[PDB]
């Protein structure tokens, strides 16, 4: 009785897979905001993500599979080949995968209630939430670029962003 | 004036990719220790070695790369596809792949001499005393499966090694 | 025994020359900054840079030569007669200065070697550190006069470099 | 109208470039106080005097030529080509261009007031002050030399002067 | 692989046998100084310097060898057979041997690079850095015999010399 | 009057050198006592032991003879060419040369009544007691041997023992 879904089990080692390949692509793009663009700040912001992705967000998925027999796979290929010509196209490109983010989350959601696996449904609530919080704080930037053509203001912006004592939101938080 | 090596750049992309795929590893091997061996605190003592391995030992380089006009690349393969048979072998493992990491540090400063390129031979000393000092510490957990047949008991000796107040040494800390 | 290396003697003489009169120079470098580019923060941040080729980077070789036996030379000849015509050409001047001081502290390391004079090698460090730790420093600013075109804007990125509380860097501070 | 007088102008920079070239014949007499007549008090209450010439000493004056259209000239030239035979003597040397401060200042002064030049005449008390109040200090090192043959005796009373706590003279301090 | 080099632990078992019976030599000599020269606070000097090398000099060392493989050998011989014959010649001759302590040690460094054991070049630094402090510690004493012919003048500096808070030199503190 | 015994003169001497030897073979078996057993407490246990004999058991002696015309002679001769095959071994080694220690402080004692020495009788009761108190310590680890198969149990009792907060017994402390 009780026994995993495979399915579920699947779905979520290639999450483990994206989180862990995002969070390596945002520590590159960190560094290129920096190296290249230099926006320090949008470099923390990046890179604060960078380490959510290879933190807490991979993090979660092994210690759920510890719980219930599920199995980890540690499978991992990414090359940063390419980068954005500039910042505004850099933070647009991390907008778009927290927005993949989201439709593969709202997948895992779907095939848990599919599998009537509620303690995978509870589970993944935290990646339902943290999937629109995730790309509100993106959006919050992207927004920027679109308010000022001065790199300076721009970062200062951020830099108050990056620098906030964090304080959740009710319900996104 | 001041161009940058070439060489030493691509040994410490390499080096780069080495700190991200091990610790890629440690975190799988982590995660078995608890999982699969019955042993949550070797599992953290392994996973607070992944986590250096993926923050500080990769974050020097990006840093340093920033300073002088050296290039990041971001190439990441790794997969774990077989696990040591027991925790002594996944503890022995763990150390063999330490000792590689002395010889591929030791190989960077022999190069940084022969370029005469001095900012890096001082760069990699952190690397140099780190190599030693996390052996040291791997060392450490090893012998335990040495002087005790006991998990119960290595376990509880992993512990204190875990949750003491990091002190470090006046040389290799 | 352990009689002197006259070689290092006379370019560490030298490099105590140069942290003079570079001193020299970016004390009216500093006074320009402010009087004629109206950037007094700017003004601060060369200043400051000042007090340091004229503090301990000088210091610290005086000090030196009193353990070893060395002889300390005062020969200072600097006038600064032309200035760069606006502010960005000011602090890349500046960095243009650092920068070549990084390739005179690579010939002293080298030399040390040479030698084998390890204790004028263990102390040329600090200096093969603090060269690259000033170029960022002064890379910083550099920056800033390409991401706007607002000198207040400016200003106000410098403004918080400078009065920020310093916390050095693992390896570069 | 209130058009800077170039005399003063001129006076002004040649006294920057006295306290200059001072502060760097101080800095070279500390090491000598230390390293040849072994008296590391005497060479740090030079030290400190080489650090008010080269410091508020020039300050003042670069501030004050920000603040009412002076130009700052910028030419330095100095060099340490003989050491006086004894710290007995090399206290004394230190108190003779001590005594020629205080008759440069002087000079400015009265031509401050043949100027009718009253922001000039109230800038220049700060340096009628600190003459005498420079000269009293060496001056009570001096007797030092003429109350004792024992260099160690004179060393211990140094040492208490640079030590105190500095409390101004109500009119010189 | 990282195998360790034989001749860089026969130099390192060497320099442990001299720090034990140069520490024991100090012992004696501190005796002899006050018992003997009536001079109780340079008794208190070399004691101090008998318990560092007693210490953490040959301590570092067999820490050291118990990280890389390299094996401790305890062989000590030594014997005071006659003192110097007054206080000034007893730290002259711990002067003397300090000087070749430094020269020990640099042949040790050398050794390191010329085996490309970078560690071990790394583990030297720190007697590189302590062999120039040391001497310059004892150069201060030696100093004091040379500015007074009263041995209690003599004992009061050092007493402040024994007794002051240790603050360390930014380089080789 | 008062003249001191020759004879106690000698036996102090030779206790002298048994606690400098003494405490240098303990030195090389806390080495051992770590790196070959893996046994860190015990060696942590043994080095403590080390610090007491070339600590205060020496200095004692020497501050004695200052008071009282004795001579201190140093002659130092002792080389660890061979070790016990194990940890067990290595403590019953420990424990059989302190037994020897009670005997050569009997010696004294008694030789101090013979010469009617009543000075010297006071100074060795420190010994006497402390003879007994150190076979004590020594003999608690002893008997963990023979109450558990288990190093890494034995280890953890020794950690509580170094750890300890030292408080004396009212006869022996
Ligand atoms: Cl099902
Ligand atoms: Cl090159
Ligand atoms: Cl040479
Ligand atoms: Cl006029
Ligand atoms: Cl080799
Ligand atoms: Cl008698
Ligand atoms: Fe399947
Ligand atoms: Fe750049
Ligand atoms: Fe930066
Ligand atoms: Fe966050
Ligand atoms: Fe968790
Ligand atoms: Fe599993
Ligand atoms: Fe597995
Ligand atoms: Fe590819
Ligand atoms: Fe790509
Ligand atoms: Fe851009
Ligand atoms: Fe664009
Ligand atoms: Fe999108
Ligand atoms: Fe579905
Ligand atoms: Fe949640
Ligand atoms: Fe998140
Ligand atoms: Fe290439
Ligand atoms: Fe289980
Ligand atoms: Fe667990
Ligand atoms: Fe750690
Ligand atoms: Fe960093
Ligand atoms: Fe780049
Ligand atoms: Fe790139
Ligand atoms: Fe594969
Ligand atoms: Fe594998
Ligand atoms: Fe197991
Ligand atoms: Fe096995
Ligand atoms: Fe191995
Ligand atoms: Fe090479
Ligand atoms: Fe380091
Ligand atoms: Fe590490
Ligand atoms: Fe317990
Ligand atoms: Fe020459
Ligand atoms: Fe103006
Ligand atoms: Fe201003
Ligand atoms: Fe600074
Ligand atoms: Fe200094
Ligand atoms: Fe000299
Ligand atoms: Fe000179
Ligand atoms: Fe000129
Ligand atoms: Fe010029
Ligand atoms: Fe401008
Ligand atoms: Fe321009
Ligand atoms: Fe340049
Ligand atoms: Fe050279
Ligand atoms: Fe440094
Ligand atoms: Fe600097
Ligand atoms: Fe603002
Ligand atoms: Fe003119
Ligand atoms: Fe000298
Ligand atoms: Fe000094
Ligand atoms: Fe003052
Ligand atoms: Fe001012
Ligand atoms: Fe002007
Ligand atoms: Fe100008
Ligand atoms: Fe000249
Ligand atoms: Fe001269
Ligand atoms: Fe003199
Ligand atoms: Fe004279
Ligand atoms: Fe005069
Ligand atoms: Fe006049
Ligand atoms: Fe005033
Ligand atoms: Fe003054
Ligand atoms: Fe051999
Ligand atoms: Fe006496
Ligand atoms: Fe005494
Ligand atoms: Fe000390
Ligand atoms: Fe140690
Ligand atoms: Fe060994
Ligand atoms: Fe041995
Ligand atoms: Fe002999
Ligand atoms: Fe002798
Ligand atoms: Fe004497
Ligand atoms: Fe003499
Ligand atoms: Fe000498
Ligand atoms: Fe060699
Ligand atoms: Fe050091
Ligand atoms: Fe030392
Ligand atoms: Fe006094
Ligand atoms: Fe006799
Ligand atoms: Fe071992
Ligand atoms: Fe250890
Ligand atoms: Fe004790
Ligand atoms: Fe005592
Ligand atoms: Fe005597
Ligand atoms: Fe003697
Ligand atoms: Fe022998
Ligand atoms: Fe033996
Ligand atoms: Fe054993
Ligand atoms: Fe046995
Ligand atoms: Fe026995
Ligand atoms: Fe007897
Ligand atoms: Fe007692
Ligand atoms: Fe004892
Ligand atoms: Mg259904
Ligand atoms: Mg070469
Ligand atoms: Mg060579
Ligand atoms: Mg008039
Ligand atoms: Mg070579
Ligand atoms: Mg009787």
């Amino acid at each position: 009785i009780m026994q995993k879904s495979n399915k579920i089990n699947d779905a979520l080692n290639q999450h483990y897979k994206l989180n862990v390949e995002l969070g390596l692509v945002y520590a590159h793009y960190a560094h290129v905001a920096d190296d290249e663009f230099d926006m320090p700040y949008l470099g923390k912001f990046i890179q604060h993500l960078s380490e959510d992705k290879l933190g807490v967000h991979k993090e979660y998925i092994s210690d759920y599979f510890k719980r219930n027999g599920m199995k980890l796979k540690t499978d991992v290929s990414v090359a940063v080949k390419s980068i954005p010509s500039d910042a505004k196209a850099l933070i647009q490109e991390v907008y778009a995968r927290e927005n993949e983010v989201r439709d593969h989350v709202k997948a895992i959601a779907k095939l848990a209630l599919a599998e009537d696996d509620y303690e995978s449904f509870y589970f993944i609530q935290w990646y339902v939430r943290d999937g629109l919080k995730d790309l509100t704080e993106v959006d919050d930037v992207v927004k920027l670029f679109n308010s000022s053509n001065d790199k300076l203001i721009i970062e200062e912006t951020i830099k108050e962003m990056v620098e906030k004592e964090e304080s959740e939101h009710e319900i996104w938080g």
